[PDB]
């Protein structure tokens, strides 16, 4: 997809950030939007033409495939990236509001709240789309998915395309989700002392 | 298949046995002999070939077909055919080394004792056969086979042929198996009595 204006407000929020918040948008930039662009689309480019299940009944492959994977793994990815970056567009916002203000007439006073609940929600929704993925697919993809959703005649054996790469990449992206939390920490901590 | 050896000496046997023993040879060529021949064996003749599984495993088929018929019934009738006309054929061969030794030199003495042991052996042959049919496969064929034998993934749904027309020709021959059983009891009796 093209990201392009996110990254716009994402690189003004650069500016009117700390340190490690520059730290954190350079992770997000790099080891998740680009890896999901550059690498992770073309594994998950054919994870339904190449789900195969063995049988003969029409319609059988569809709702296996639907029942394996509600969501897809690079869909929700799209999402948490979309979500972690909301809070930021926000106080990124409000800073620019008391900018204007003050022309009409760096983080202290209001800002600072603002930015320590941008980091708070942050933190929240990371956190969120970890325990989530966990529930929905653990953190292993395993190559054979038994079906037994009508029209499947008892229970059918499916198989999964690209299971061990798609593996990879999802403790990838927990790894990249993990150390973006860890980020986090650093932030409120820093601030606090 | 050709019976005509089986005839002829059947036929012989025909003269040397009591008036209900001719009824039962009438009942056994007509019956169960022709009615194999002329109307069963085609109702069988594509027991394989229209047996069909959903499943795209080869072999699974085969193994299915096989464990839901062991023996064919077609194949099953013939042989009790062949096992209930046997003693007759003992007796009537007891009877003709009677009638050669007495050209060296009806029914009593050695030959009653014969002839007698001849209904016994029918009637237990005839009820050894039904019993074992009965526990092989019911006296129902149902068109639908569940079969979980190897190379068969999970269980699979199978489809027999023309499942009610056998089970017509069935509950035929067990009928006609029955109505020789009592022509067998209706001997032993008319003799005692
Ligand atoms: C402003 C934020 C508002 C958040 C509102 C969240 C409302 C969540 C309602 C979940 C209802 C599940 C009902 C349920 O359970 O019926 C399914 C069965 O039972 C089960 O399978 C057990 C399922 C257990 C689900 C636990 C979900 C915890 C969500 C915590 C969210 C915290 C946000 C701060
Ligand atoms: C279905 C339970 O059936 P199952 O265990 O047999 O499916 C097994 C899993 N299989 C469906 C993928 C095969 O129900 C579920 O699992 C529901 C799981 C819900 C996962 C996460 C929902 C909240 C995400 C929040 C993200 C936003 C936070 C800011
Ligand atoms: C900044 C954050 C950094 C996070 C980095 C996380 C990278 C995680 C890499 C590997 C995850 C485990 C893969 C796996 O769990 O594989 C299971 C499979 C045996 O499973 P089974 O089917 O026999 O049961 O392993 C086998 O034996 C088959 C051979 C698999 C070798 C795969 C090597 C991947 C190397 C990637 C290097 C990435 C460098 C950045
Ligand atoms: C001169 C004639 C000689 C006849 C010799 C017949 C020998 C039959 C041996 C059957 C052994 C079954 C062993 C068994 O049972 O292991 C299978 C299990 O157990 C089960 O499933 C229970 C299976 C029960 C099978 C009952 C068969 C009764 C056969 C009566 C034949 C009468 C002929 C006059
Ligand atoms: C297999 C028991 O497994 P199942 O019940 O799951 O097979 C279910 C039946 N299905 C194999 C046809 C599907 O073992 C059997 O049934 C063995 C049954 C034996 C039937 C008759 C054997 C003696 C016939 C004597 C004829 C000659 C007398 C003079
Ligand atoms: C000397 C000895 C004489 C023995 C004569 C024995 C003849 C036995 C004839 C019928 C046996 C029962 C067939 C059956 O059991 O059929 C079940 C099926 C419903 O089963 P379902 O799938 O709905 O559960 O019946 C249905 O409704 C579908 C329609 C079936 C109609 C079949 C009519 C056959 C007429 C043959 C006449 C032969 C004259 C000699």
């Amino acid at each position: 997809g093209d990201w392009s204006f996110l990254g716009r407000l994402l690189e003004n929020a650069q500016e009117h950030s700390t340190v490690i918040g520059k730290v954190w948008l350079t992770v997000l930039f790099i080891f998740r939007i680009l890896v999901l662009g550059a690498a992770a689309e073309e594994v998950w480019g054919d994870e339904q033409s190449d789900f195969t299940c063995n049988t003969q009944q029409p319609g059988c492959e569809n709702v296996c495939y639907d029942r394996a994977f509600p969501i897809s793994h690079v869909r929700f990815w799209v999402l948490q990236i979309i979500f972690v970056s909301t809070p930021t567009l926000i106080y990124l916002g409000h800073v620019l509001h008391l900018v204007r203000m003050e022309e009409k007439r760096r983080i202290a006073g209001a800002l600072l709240r603002t930015y320590v609940f941008n980091i708070i929600f942050k933190t929240l929704f990371e956190v969120g789309f970890i325990a989530g993925q966990y529930f929905l697919y653990g953190f292993q993809l395993k190559p054979l998915y038994r079906c037994d959703r009508w029209p499947c005649p008892n229970t059918v054996d499916c198989f999964i395309s690209r299971p061990t790469e798609k593996t990879i990449f999802i403790l990838f992206m927990l790894a990249v989700a993990c150390v973006s939390l860890l980020l986090n920490v650093l932030e409120i901590y820093h601030l606090g002392w």
